[PDB]
């Protein structure tokens, strides 16, 4: 499902307060998927070693992840739907290196969407949320594809 501009602009406007402290937002959507989700932990052979919220949040190289993926995935929003470029890479590793099932990028969206609601009243109401929903929807819809077409069955 495409998305409208004015969608598209109250995903932008919530990225940019995660933009203030990306790292700070990593950490609190990759603790939140693990305490919501443990089995997605177990995908992480460099991080399944942490035990709790405490060891997590003192991990400097998880918090170095969390802004890898988090730049990673401002990319793909402020493509606006035209990040084609910036999936290629991201499905095949995911798909065959990480392994990473369509349900657990559900997760990791879910995770998202939680840490932008607890943070972000002021630009994450309803209407926000739906776009930031929609967005997600459309990463997952056409990583799904690629997934597809690397043999993947996610
Ligand atoms: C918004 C969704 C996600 C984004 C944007 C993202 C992004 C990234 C990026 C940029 C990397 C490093 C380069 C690469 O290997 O592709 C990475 C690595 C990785 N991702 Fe993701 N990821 C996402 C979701 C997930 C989920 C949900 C899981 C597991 C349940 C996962 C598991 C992994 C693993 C295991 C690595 C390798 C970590 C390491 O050992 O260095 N990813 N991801």
């Amino acid at each position: 499902m495409v998305l409208s501009e004015g969608e598209w602009q109250l995903v932008l406007h919530v990225w940019a307060k995660v933009e203030a402290d990306v790292a700070g937002h990593g950490q609190d959507i990759l603790i939140r998927l693990f305490k919501s989700h443990p089995e997605t932990l177990e995908k992480f052979d460099r991080f399944k070693h942490l035990k709790t919220e405490a060891e997590m949040k003192a991990s400097e190289d998880l918090k170095k992840h969390g802004v890898t993926v988090l730049t990673a995935l401002g990319a793909i929003l402020k493509k606006k739907g035209h990040h084609e470029a910036e999936l290629k890479p991201l499905a095949q590793s995911h798909a065959t290196k990480h392994k990473i099932p369509i349900k657990y990028l559900e997760f990791i969206s879910e995770a998202i969407i939680h840490v932008l609601h607890s943070r972000h009243p002021g630009d994450f109401g309803a209407d926000a949320q739906g776009a930031m929903n929609k967005a997600l929807e459309l990463f997952r819809k056409d990583i799904a594809a690629k997934y597809k077409e690397l043999g993947y069955q996610g």
